[PDB]
C-alpha cells in the first residue's frame, strides 16, 4: 500500500509565479493525505535563509548548500538555498542564470538526499515536473538508480547548448550541440505523464517519441473554495446585482477571463466576435464582461468597444479570488477562447460556481467540457464564436439550471484526490498509457 | 510469495488442437490452486463472442477488439475475438493467416492490459507459450518492461518474413528479410523453458543459444480427472466390452492417440509395422485402435488397413476427454511411435491409468518411461517396433499387474502443482539452469 | 530486512594467511545473528574432504567439484574443491595459478548456486571480496542478475592478460590486452565499499572511478575477548609484575606489536627513533617492548639497542593471544608506525584494553583515533615519532586515565554489529557514497 515520494518542484508554495507552484503543493498535500510518506525538493528562491549543510562543486566554482525545513504531517519540504538558488529571480536571472540555477539544483539535491540516507531508506521514487528540474531527477535516477516520474505540466519547446549537460554531469546525455531538456527528461523517465489527455493528442508530434510509458494525470480544483455557499441569495438577485455595479442592466451576461496576449488566450477572438455581433439585433441583449491585462494594443482596442458600446465593460486589473468567486456565482457563461490549453482550471472554477463555459476544444478542456455542460467551439475563429454566442442566447430563454447543475456534479468530480491516487500508480507503471494503434 | 502471473497462450480448453491445451489450462489451474493471481489471455478462435473492449489498427485496418471474461477462482480467463482470432481454424487459416492472427493477438493483448491496468496492479510476470504468443511477448516486455519468461512446448523451426515483425511494432526484432520466431522469443526473455529434460539434450542444437538462462519444467498429469475411479468393473469387463462394441472377440489390445504426419508422431511407422506382423501368425492373437486424422495419404493408408482387417479399427471424428479415459483403462498397451517428443502427455495419461507404454526412446518419454513402467524402442523402425509388439505378447500371459501398479505410481509423481511450484522459481529467476561449461 | 546474502572470499576461517580470513568470518557470523541466512563461497585450497557435485570445463580440462558442509546457525559454509582449488598455496601456486584457480573458483561457484538453486531462492544479494572473486563475482551477476556488492579490503594494482577473462567466460569484460581485475570487480558491481573512510581517501586515485556508488562500511574488533574483565588486579600491579618478569624497574611502558618482515608495519622508524631519543635525559623514564619477528638484519638491529640498553626488550617467540591480552591491559602506550593501514585492528585491540595508540596518520588509524583518545604522527618519519613519545611522558601526570576510559568507549562503538547493519543498508543502495562534486 503505502509508499515514500521525492517530489522534486521548481516553485512550491509560499513561491508563487504562476499556478504550477499551487498545484504542486495540491499534489504533495493529497498524497500525505492518503498516507505516503512525502519528500519535496524546491529552491528557497530567496524566501527562506537556512542552515549550511554541505559544499558542491558548480561550474568550476564552490557552492554552500543550505537548507530550510518544514514538516506538516506525512509531507516533509526542504527548501534548498546557495549561490543561484538564493536569486529572488525565480525563473532567472536570465535565459543563462535559470539554466544554472537549474543545474546547481541538481546538484544540491544529490547532496541532500545523500545525507538523507545515512539515516533512512531510499524512496520508492522520484516525481520531478518540468524541464526546470531535469537536471536534479537525471542524476537521482543516473546515481541512486530509482523509478522516475516525468510530469510536463506545459511544453516549453526549447533546446540548451551541451554545455550546461556536461557541467552537470550528465555529458551521456549530450551527444548534439543542443538538446530538448524535455525529450531528456522523458528519456529517462520510466513513465512520463501530461496533465490532460486532450493536451497528450494535441502535443502528439511530440509525446509519440515515448509510445506505451506516456500518459495523462488530470490535475484537481479545490472547490472547498470555489463553492456557492459563500454566495448569498439566488442567481438572478446576484447577477441583476452584479450588473448596478458594472452600470449595466438586465441581459445574458458573457465573462472572459485571461492574459492579453497573441495566440494563446484568444482575448483577440473575442473582440472579434463581439465586433462581428454588433451589427445583430440580439446584440443589445447581451452582456459582457471582459477581464485581464497584458498587450496593450489589445487593452485599447478592448477599451474602443466600451467606449462604443454600454453593454460591454473591460477591467485591466488582477482581481482577487474572492470577488472572481463571485462573477463565476453570478455571470451566465463563461468565454475561454483559448488557442491551446494543458489543463483548463478556468473552465473548473467556473463550472464548480454553475456559470456555462463557451470555450475552444483545444486540450484539457475536450476533458472536460461535454455536451451536457457547456459549448465547445473551433479555436482562432471569430465567426464561429460568434454564433456559439448566439446559440448560448436562444438557450437563456429556457431553464439552464439542468445546465448549471451538471457542470457543479461535474468540476467537483476532478478532486485532488483522484489526480492523486492515479500518481501513485504511475509510479508502480501500474497504470494505463497511450499507444498510436488504439482507435 | 504470491504473484500476478499474466500468462500467454494460443490454446486452451475447451479448445483443443493438440495436448497444448490440456498442458496451458492444467499449468494455470495449479498456479492458481498454489494462491497465485492467474490471468490468462487467449484467442477465442470463434468459440466465443464477446463484449467489444476497443478498436486497434492492425495492417491498415480498423479491427474491432472483444472480450469474453470466465473467473474461477484465483484463475481469471480472457478469450480474445476481432479479425482473424475469430476463425474457427486454429493454426490458421494456412501459414500467413496463422501469423497475422498472432500479429493480431499481440497489439490486442496490449490493449486489453493497458484497459486492466485502468484499475488494477501491473502483473509480475508475463509467461508466453510458443512462437504464437511471440508477438504478444514481446510487445508487453517491450513497454511495460515487466520479467518475462518463454516456454517452448514443441520447435516449429522456420522462419517469418520481417514485414509482420514490422506489423506488429517490433520492427527493431527484424534486421533480416526473414526471422525465426523462437530465436526472438529466448533472446528478448528473461528465462526460457521446454517441458522436459530429454529435449532440451535433443534439441540442443537450438538451446545453446540461450546456455544460462534455459532450462526444463517437466509437464504433469491431473490423475484427479485420469481416473479409474470413474470408470466400474473389471479391466477385462471393460477389455470385452470395448472389443464387442467394434464388432471384435477378446485379444491383446493396442492402442494409438496422435495427429497423422509424415516427421513427428508416428502413425507411418506403426502402420508398417502392423504389415509386418501380418504375415506374422500372432496377428490375429493382437487388437488395434488407431485414433486420430490430418494427413490425406495416411488417413487412406489407415482406413485401408481397416478394410482389409477386422483386426484394426480407425477413429476419425473428436472424441470426448471422458471417452478417451475409458479407452485408456480399458486396453492393454498403448503405442507411442514418434520421432521426437517435447513430453508425452498421452504416455502418463495412460500410465496414471493402467495400460503399459510402448514408446519411441525420444526427448521426455526418456524422462517418463522406463525399464519398470514400460518399453522404449528405436525411433522410426518399423521393424524394431514390430518386435517390441511382439515382446508385449508374450508378457501378456505373465501377470503384468507391477508394470499396471508401478505405472500409476510412476505416473502419479509427475503432478502439475510440482510443474506450478517449480514454473514459480523461474518467475523470479530462482531456479538450476543449462551452462555450456557445466559438463 | 532478513535479506539472503552469498557472500564470497578467497579465504575464510580456518584457512588463514593475512587479516581477510578473520574480517570475513566476522563479518559473516554478524549477519548471521542479526537473522539473516548467509551463505559462503569459499576455495577448500586442498584442506578439507569433499562430496562430488558436478563437473566443470576450464582451460580445456574436465575438473571435477567437491563441495564441504558446515552449518553454525543462520551461516552456512561452502568450501569448494576441484582442479586448482586443491592446490594448498593459498594464493598459487605462482602466479598463473593463482589466477586459473581464481577462474575455476568463478565457474565452481556458478555450478554450486546453480545446484542450491534446484531446492532454493535465489539470494538477495551476491558480497565478494577483494580481486580474487571477481570471476565469482562477474559471473554470477551475469547470469543470475541479482545486486552485487563488492568490497575492497587492499589494493593489488596490477593488470591481467585478456586471456583469463575469456577463459572465465567474461570476454565482454576484457576489450583490452590487460585488465585490472579490481576495476572490473566495481565496474560490474552495483555498491562498492572500503574498510574505511581515511583509506577511501588515501586510494582516491582509484575509488573516483566509481564516484556516486563508493562507500565506506568499517570493520569491527571482539571486545568480548578483548576485554579488561579478564585481567585480575589492578593496572598499576600488572605493569609492575610485568615490568619485574622481563627484568626491568617501573616506568612509562611502550609496545610494538607487529611482524618485521611486514614492512608496511614501519619497526624501523620505532628503532631508529629509540635511538633519537637514547641521548636524552628522560630516556631512562621509559620502557620499551618490541614484539614480532623478522629480517635478520633488523632483528640484529633491534637486538643490538636490547644490549646496548635495559631500557629495551625484544621478545621473537610465538606469543599466547591471551598473553598478547595482558600486555595490552598493563602496558600505558602502543605504538603503530605504520607506512599505510586500511583499518587498523591493533589500535582497537589496544584501546578497548586501556592501551593509548600512538599512531601513523594513515588510513583507518585517522578514523580509529582522535585527539580525545590517542596520539596521531606523520607517517615515517622517526623524529616526529620521537616527539610524539616525548609528549606522551608529559601527559603521564595521571591525567591518562580519562584517556583510556575514552578509548575503551571508543573501541567497543566499532562493533562487527554496527558494521553488518550498515553493509544491509549497502546491499539495498540505501547508504551514503562519495561523490566528486561534493567538497
Ligand atoms: O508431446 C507433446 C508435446 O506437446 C504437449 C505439451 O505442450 C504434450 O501434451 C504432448 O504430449
Amino acid at each position: 500500500r503505502h509508499m515514500k515520494v521525492l517530489l522534486l518542484g521548481f516553485e512550491f508554495l509560499p513561491v508563487k509565479v504562476g499556478g504550477l507552484a499551487e498545484a504542486l503543493t495540491a499534489i504533495s498535500e493529497a498524497l500525505a493525505s492518503l498516507g505516503h510518506e512525502v519528500l519535496v525538493f524546491t529552491p528557497s528562491h530567496g524566501r527562506f535563509q537556512g542552515e549550511e549543510i554541505g559544499k558542491i562543486r558548480v561550474f568550476g566554482e564552490e557552492v554552500q548548500v543550505k537548507v530550510s525545513y518544514e514538516e506538516r504531517g506525512n509531507l516533509r519540504i526542504y527548501r534548498i538555498g546557495g549561490g543561484l538558488l538564493d536569486s529572488e529571480d525565480v525563473y532567472g536571472p536570465g535565459w543563462d542564470g535559470l539554466i544554472r540555477k537549474a543545474v546547481t539544483f541538481g546538484r544540491a539535491s544529490v547532496l541532500l538526499l545523500n545525507d538523507l540516507l545515512r539515516e533512512e531508506p531510499l524512496p520508492d521514487v522520484v516525481h520531478f515536473h518540468d524541464w526546470h528540474t531535469v537536471f536534479a531527477g537525471a542524476l537521482i535516477k543516473k546515481y541512486f538508480k530509482i523509478p522516475a516520474v516525468f510530469t510536463i505540466h506545459r511544453l516549453n519547446k526549447s533546446k540548451l547548448p551541451a554545455f550546461y549537460f556536461h557541467e552537470a554531469g550528465l555529458s551521456e546525455l549530450a551527444p548534439y550541440p543542443d538538446i530538448d531538456p524535455e525529450h531528456t527528461g522523458g528519456y529517462i523517465a520510466d513513465i512520463v505523464t501530461t496533465v490532460s489527455r486532450g493536451y497528450l493528442i494535441d502535443e502528439w508530434g511530440f509525446f509519440r517519441n515515448f509510445e506505451g510509458k506516456i500518459t495523462y494525470v488530470f490535475n484537481g480544483i479545490d472547490c472547498s473554495f470555489w463553492n456557492e455557499s459563500y454566495l448569498t441569495g439566488s442567481r438572478d438577485e446576484r447577477k441583476k446585482s452584479l450588473l448596478s455595479k458594472f452600470g449595466m442592466d438586465e441581459g445574458v451576461t458573457f465573462m472572459f477571463i485571461g492574459r492579453f496576449d497573441r495566440g494563446q488566450k484568444g482575448v483577440d477572438v473575442l473582440l472579434k466576435a463581439i465586433e462581428i455581433l454588433s451589427s445583430k439585433k440580439e446584440f443589445q441583449e447581451m452582456r459582457f464582461i471582459i477581464i485581464g491585462k497584458g498587450d496593450p494594443e489589445l487593452e485599447g482596442w478592448a477599451r474602443s468597444l466600451e467606449e462604443k458600446h454600454g453593454n460591454v465593460k473591460v477591467i485591466t486589473e488582477m482581481l482577487s479570488r474572492e470577488f472572481v468567486r463571485e462573477l463565476y456565482g453570478s455571470v451566465d457563461f463563461v468565454i475561454i477562447p483559448s488557442y491551446f490549453e494543458p489543463f483548463g482550471l478556468v473552465a473548473l472554477e467556473a463550472m464548480c460556481l454553475g456559470a456555462i463555459p463557451i470555450a475552444s476544444a483545444v486540450g484539457g478542456l475536450r476533458d472536460i467540457i461535454t455536451n451536457e455542460t457547456g459549448i465547445l467551439v473551433k479555436a482562432g475563429d471569430p465567426g464561429e464564436l460568434a454564433n456559439a454566442i448566439l446559440k448560448a442566447l436562444e438557450l437563456s430563454r429556457s431553464d439552464l439550471s439542468k445546465f448549471r447543475e451538471n457542470c457543479k456534479k461535474r468540476a467537483m468530480s476532478f478532486s485532488w484526490e483522484k489526480s492523486a491516487e492515479r500518481y501513485v500508480k504511475a509510479y508502480t507503471g501500474s497504470i494505463d498509457r497511450a499507444f498510436d494503434f488504439i482507435l
